[PDB]
């Protein structure tokens, strides 16, 4: 790991494998190993995936193998854990993911692991706290998927919809992974022009096209699954930018799960908030003025993943 | 200004993972996906889209069904017959024949004039009735064929002899399957023959490229054996095919081929290398085999040939 | 013309190869068409640029040519003109290289050209307002080159000072390029959040560190003038970077000369503003909300072109 | 995190060009570059990072000095001395020989324990010279060697029989200079050889492909006529072989490499393809070489060691 990169993925599902596919696709890693006690799946996989390495852009090493083989990865993306039935409350599922964690966490540091930690398993927030408890890592160098894949959406939705480059386009989904997540409007700038301002000074854009593009964000996944059962293709490629982000030191902005310690008024919780990431994981923390409504939506955001960790944290 | 665009008929392993292999190496501009099963390639569609911020290049990607067709510059059918695990009807090819028939009927209807690509098994005969059902020129249809196999081949050559797979030739023609067969006479690492090495070391040792041959064609069976399926490394194949045909290449690849007579064997689709282009098939490349490989590619065209007429 | 794109380049000193160079090794053209009356430099460039084709990361087919070969261009990149003599004003600059330009412009025309113009010779914005006034083409498809390298240099000091990537850091210096030009300070933004905030909020980032980075910006080119004799690496990257927007339709924000008629305060002037730019040219202008101070500073710098232009055009 | 360091000695023509072949290639992540005349380097490090923010990839160029070469991977050189209109003297390689004994043992004195790329002329000659006054071991002493023209041959060849560069195999050895010679006999397209389609066809005859390679050995020549000096093409070459360097590709590049009786020939640098990669040298590809192609190289490698023993 001096003139390579290695993750390890633990987890070979739906997700997981469209993460490593992306992985291989793209030409971000190295190296991958992939962790599953369900052997024969992700030996299957892991086959699968090396059938067809001499067509990636780079040469890939794919292989399967334990924790043990964690020891020189820089990057362990955990997608393993049981899955939010229905009728299930989430603190019933964050109970059965907690045990499965700990075992996991547990494990991956006994092994000399001494990388980064993404997490990707539901719910993101929690669970990323989890695995920082658990590892007695660094709070930079425990990260999860956070709003990531709901921000870049948000953001790509725009660009079509006022015309410039996504790279021009400023617009972030903060707060939980999930309902009570929020659109920071109050920073969303176009080419550097407020979103405000190009509402008012036309009725080509006007602000209900926008508040259902909102709408439209937060249910993406809930269609998704409506149609085809579940969902797994976008939450990949938002583990695979993050990725990428971290093993070439790219100091990107990305909305990922991020230890709060007063900033934005939350205290002692991991949540999405625009963070630079790096190959050291966290470098930094992008701290917007909050308008009222939106200081008040996250505070509440904060709150109902306090309520979960309260039972299981003190 | 040219857009690429691409069909995919068939939203299942092979498809989905194909379509998912384009996004993320932005191969094609556009891509229609069609399927029977509609609420499958919405939802595929959909969850090939939740991503799309992240994809290197733009990519369009929508559900569509057999007319949206019209102006793409490649069709790729992935759709096929699932099996019965009881009638293992040695045939059942049937099954797919009947398929392919009514899917190239609809593509035609639609006003499609590109390239089709087959990707469904068994690939060869599938690619010969494919151009059958649908009266196009033979280099506009393709076949994945054995680029698959030669390209693992090749690789895991590089990796013993220690080069770039950029510097080592080698290829597998004949029948995508058993029949199929490797070119030892025309395998060479750098500008030097694989028998030269042989024999000049012993750190190259004779049977140790022999078992290597033996992976190769059997990958796929010990896949399925675990998973049920293989798609990763079909899909990737796709991906390279198409990106040949996109990109105006002219890259050479084992891909399902119509012979002239030109391996003394004709009126058949079989792998050997061709080279690739925006056109389609451009040329065929004549190795010249040694005759245990002319022995062995004659059978191999002889038994798909057999399977052939009884429904052509 | 359908599947391949061709730059036609008018003039092979310094800028000129470099831009081609600069092409080549980015694979941003499928053709270039090299065209100077210094038969025996160009040719011996063109020669020298196909010599190491091999080595391109896409293959590129370059050769010497004439206006007639100008038919089937996509863009035509103008970098030839007289160059500011010492003790020569700018209006005498620019009687010399008007009637350069009527010549070229005039032929190319003539030849069947229907693509983008893209100008580079200095003054440059008032060589892009000629251009467009001699080709009789829609605004939108001629274009300068503008502030376009000062504000990416703008833009990328300020990355390496508060920490984030540059696709993060929103800063534009917008007006004429040269010593009138303008930090837009009022819309720099890190994350979203404006540099005025980040500047308060902490004392790692004092003010005067940020007035310096713009005294420096506009310096660069006389400070490389001094130790080398001419400066051309950054003009040929920042013409390669629009060639690229253009010929793969980007929709990117770039500060290249556009033509104003009302926004900002300015008629009839190509000036550098943050602009749209695609496969059709300009696709739209950003209009910033500059405040009381930008905006005079701007209007300025409008009104240095304008006393240019006036002698030469009603 | 290893970081990739090229230390570059001469900022002229093709030292610069060199540079900015890195920087828009986005290969190494610092370049430092040195230089006798320090404002020319100075303001060469200026103008290529005037436009940093426009590079695909962060590449940090710093102005330095010999002491800077401490930590370098890579250390080029593209320093030398001026012609001299006056006296022709086929020497002069007195002139440079004086230089680079400087210019080496001041790098040897900084700590330098990286690679040595060597790109002034007469290559092959300074290659040797270079891995005597450094007493490196021999793999990590390299010359651009005949790699720009075998990369021009392989080119030509794939427009004229019209397949992709990436199969189609080809390549020139011997000294660098008039005395380099084609090698026909391992020549092939997509795996056939090359005399197999000159035969096979009059579309291909053997003068075609007889003027090829006087364009190739003459091209420096024409645009040394034309311009005045050549750069733009010996840059590219030399940022592909850092790359093959700094990504430890094993590509297989006609790089001047150190003979022991390879070829017949020992104790000479000369162009043979050899396996390149992170360490330097991995390995020297053994052509058959027939006997017209043993003549020439004998005879070519014989000129050097010539020219050579008067210094050694
Ligand atoms: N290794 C393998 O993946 C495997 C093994 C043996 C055979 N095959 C053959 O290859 C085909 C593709 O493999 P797969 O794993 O993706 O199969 P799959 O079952 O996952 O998907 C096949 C898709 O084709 C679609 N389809 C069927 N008839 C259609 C029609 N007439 N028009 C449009 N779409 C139609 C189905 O809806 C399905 O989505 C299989 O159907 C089978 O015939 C595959
Ligand atoms: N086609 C060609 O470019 C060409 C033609 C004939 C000979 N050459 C040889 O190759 C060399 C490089 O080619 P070029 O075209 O870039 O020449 P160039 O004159 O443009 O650059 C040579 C550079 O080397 C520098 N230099 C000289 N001695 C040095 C030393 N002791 N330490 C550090 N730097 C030193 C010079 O200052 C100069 O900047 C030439 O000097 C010449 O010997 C090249």
């Amino acid at each position: 790991n001096k003139h390579v990169n290695k993750v390890a993925l633990i987890g070979a599902g739906f997700v997981g494998s469209s993460y490593a596919f992306a992985l291989i696709n793209q030409g971000i890693t190295d190296e991958l190993v992939v962790i599953d006690v369900n052997k024969e799946k992700a030996m299957g996989d892991v086959m699968d995936l090396n059938h067809g390495k001499a067509f990636a852009p780079q040469p890939v090493k794919t292989s399967y193998g334990t924790y043990e083989d964690c020891k020189d990865a820089d990057i362990v993306c955990i997608c393993a854990g049981a899955n939010q039935k229905p009728g299930e409350t989430r603190l019933e599922l964050v109970e059965k993911n907690l045990k499965i964690f700990k075992g996991i966490v547990s494990e991956v540091m006994a092994s000399g692991f001494d990388g980064i930690f993404l997490v990707a398993t539901n719910p993101v927030d929690i669970l990323t706290y989890a695995t920082w408890k658990f590892s007695g890592l660094p709070k930079e160098r425990v990260i999860g998927s956070g709003t990531t894949l709901d921000s870049a959406r948000f953001r790509f939705m725009l660009s079509e919809y006022f015309g410039a480059a996504p790279q021009n386009v400023c617009a972030h989904i903060i707060g939980e992974h999930g309902d009570t997540e929020l659109p920071v409007w109050s920073h969303a700038n176009v080419g550097g022009v407020p979103v405000s301002e190009l509402v008012e000074k036309n009725d080509a854009y006007k602000q209900e096209e926008l508040d259902q593009i909102v709408d439209d964000v937060k249910n993406a996944a809930y269609h998704i699954i409506e149609k085809k059962g579940a969902t797994y293709y976008g939450v990949a490629m938002s583990l695979a930018r993050i990725t990428k982000a971290i093993l070439h030191n790219e100091n990107s902005i990305l909305t990922v799960s991020t230890y709060l310690d007063g900033q934005y008024g939350a205290d002692d919780v991991y949540i999405g908030v625009p963070a630079v990431v790096n190959r050291g994981g966290i470098a930094g923390i992008t701290e917007l003025n909050l308008n009222e409504k939106e200081k008040e939506q996250f505070l509440h955001s904060a709150g109902v993943l306090k309520n979960i960790l309260k039972p299981h944290f003190a």
